[PDB]
């Protein structure tokens, strides 16, 4: 029902504490389902899929619906990838309106290993190497980068702009957009720091397509990027790739430590 998908229906009353998941980059909460396999049996889980804007103003548009579906809390919010941002994100609101958030899990939602900067110098370097990517690919001499038309565009223009030179099936152009945007939004999100709880899953690297985008994600850091903004902060390593930690096996290991926070949480209600 809109960008909520039910995963596992809580009861009609009572019962467990709600798991709310947030979609990854490019992808949606149906990825969770392999973690849901792994959680204490009768967890309820709510997938959040996509919404349009920056964190932010994602954020503002999941809380309400948050609020409406578990009112005070407990809150347990969790999120692979771009996931990981936004249920971090919605901590934060929720907190601010003083309700009882319980438990953050980031499945390998880790920060570059230096921070991305915003600017226009690295627009037209991040547009000369997706150039110099488009001429190997597509076996096309591509000319001279119209720079200050694209500087001055938001992510949704620049892709806009992209997809009239290449003037592609429609789905094909959904699928390509909204991972691009998804993953500009994990490159420009600007964390704000949270004085509650947070398990970070930490893979042990950044999968080899996602590095030649982004060089800066080649390199991370022991906290993920997250210590300086969480005091608070647990780091689970569970090795492998980021596109692996979703899945069987490593979500395993995951969904076992998970379930004994969950078994606590329960515990701290009765
Ligand atoms: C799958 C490879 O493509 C990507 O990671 C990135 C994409 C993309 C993916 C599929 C289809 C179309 C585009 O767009 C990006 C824009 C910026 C950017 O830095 C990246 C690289 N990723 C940013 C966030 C990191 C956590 C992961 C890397 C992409």
């Amino acid at each position: 029902d809109g960008f909520v998908r039910t995963l596992r229906a809580r009861p009609e009353a009572g019962g467990k504490v709600p798991v709310f998941v947030f979609h990854p980059a490019g992808g949606s909460t149906v990825v969770y389902e392999p973690l849901l396999g792994r959680l204490p049996a009768d967890t309820p889980m709510y997938g959040f899929e996509r919404v349009e804007g920056s964190i932010e103003e994602r954020a503002q548009q999941y809380v309400p619906k948050l609020i409406e579906m578990q009112g005070d809390g407990p809150y347990v919010l969790v999120g692979w990838s771009l996931g990981g941002v936004l249920a971090y994100a919605c901590a934060i609101g929720l907190r601010r309106l003083g309700k009882d958030v319980r438990f953050v899990g980031l499945i390998d939602a880790v920060r570059a290993g230096e921070e991305i900067p915003q600017t226009k110098e690295e627009i037209r370097k991040r547009w000369d190497r997706y150039a110099a990517f488009a001429e190997k690919t597509f076996n096309v001499t591509i000319p001279a980068i119209p720079y200050e038309q694209l500087e001055e565009l938001d992510d949704e223009g620049q892709v806009r702009f992209v997809l009239d030179a290449v003037s592609i099936p429609a789905g094909i152009i959904e699928h390509q957009r909204t991972s691009y945007l998804d993953n500009r939004a994990i490159d420009t999100a600007q964390i704000q720091p949270y004085d509650g709880h947070v398990t970070l899953y930490m893979a042990d690297r950044y999968h080899d397509d996602a590095i030649m985008f982004e060089p800066r994600y080649a390199v991370r850091q022991p906290d993920g990027g997250w210590g300086e903004y969480v005091s608070d902060l647990e780091v689970v390593p569970i090795g492998g790739e980021h596109i692996q930690a979703i899945d069987e096996p490593i979500i395993a290991k995951v969904g076992e430590h998970m379930s004994r926070a969950l078994g606590q949480i329960e515990a701290d209600r009765t």
